[PDB]
């Protein structure tokens, strides 16, 4: 409720940490939502197995290196067009300091050295148990220390009024 | 979810609601995260289309029915197993409260007439512009309706210490 933002895909740089939208909880505590965008939009996705399994390793490992000094993570989760994730939290640490996390996390997939390893892989803690990779999960995060990650501009990448009114109105 | 309860999949009833975790806030509120499962873990999965598709028109429709009367929801995101989403929100709002409205949301992506009328679905606003389906997202909605949503009890469903030592 303080800043959501729509911004154009056809220009957002990744991999990038982007503040997603800033939200106050009643008694003032502030929840940030960050896009933690993988894949260049409509260029590249992540596989499915790759990404459920990173989804069991990356919320554990981020937690790890961000969580603390004003934060605490609820959630991380896939985005349905498998180009990211979004990670909600309480705090509003800056966006460095999540890109500076999320490839310390990334670099610990890397030591993943076999699936015992992975939390809750087995039918009785998993939806969906085989649909899982390592391999996959270890190429997108070695994918991201390879590109490194930016830090994406909400006013630059902003769809403009006129653009959003086109858009909008081919929704009725 | 990072925090959640250690709860038996192989046990878990679909459709349901379930709080899948609490928390605090440093001033003193509260946040839940609720396990909306559309799905019978490692029996059924939707579709990457439809979910998609889903991902895009729930936020939205649940907000118009949930959101209000100490409740504001911050996010309504898929699982990567397929098998549901989590939400998570502000307050504490009981499992059939959020029932009702998930209900409603499913109602109405129901009257969705076409694809173009799906929020931010262009590659403008959406990451991968082409992996959707509203046929998908109603048959998936149609499925909740039919199906009815049952409240899933973490005591009911806790793995035991002898199952968790075997694991
Ligand atoms: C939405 C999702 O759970 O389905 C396809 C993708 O794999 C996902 O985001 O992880
Ligand atoms: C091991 S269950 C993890 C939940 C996941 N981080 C999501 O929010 O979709
Ligand atoms: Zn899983
Ligand atoms: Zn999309």
């Amino acid at each position: 409720l303080l800043d959501s933002f729509a911004v154009d895909h056809t220009r957002m740089q990744a991999p990038a940490v982007r503040t997603a939208k800033t939200m106050n909880t009643p008694h003032g505590d502030a929840i940030t939502v960050f896009d933690l965008r993988f894949c260049i939009p409509n260029k590249e996705v992540m596989p499915e197995k790759g990404i459920h399994t990173l989804e069991h390793l990356f919320a554990g490992f981020m937690r790890d290196h961000l969580n603390g000094n004003g934060v605490e993570i609820i959630d991380i989760s896939p985005m349905g067009c498998r180009t990211g994730f979004y990670m909600s939290l309480i705090g509003t640490p800056d966006e460095q300091r999540v890109a500076d996390a999320w490839k310390a996390a990334m670099a610990d997939v890397l030591k993943v050295q076999d699936q015992n390893q992975i939390p809750e892989l087995n039918v009785y803690q998993c939806g969906t148990y085989q649909m899982h990779s390592l391999s996959e999960a270890q190429d997108i995060a070695r994918h991201i220390l390879e590109r490194d990650v930016r830090v994406n501009s909400n006013k630059e990448l902003a769809l403009p009024k006129e653009k959003l009114q086109e858009l909008h109105i081919l929704e009725h």
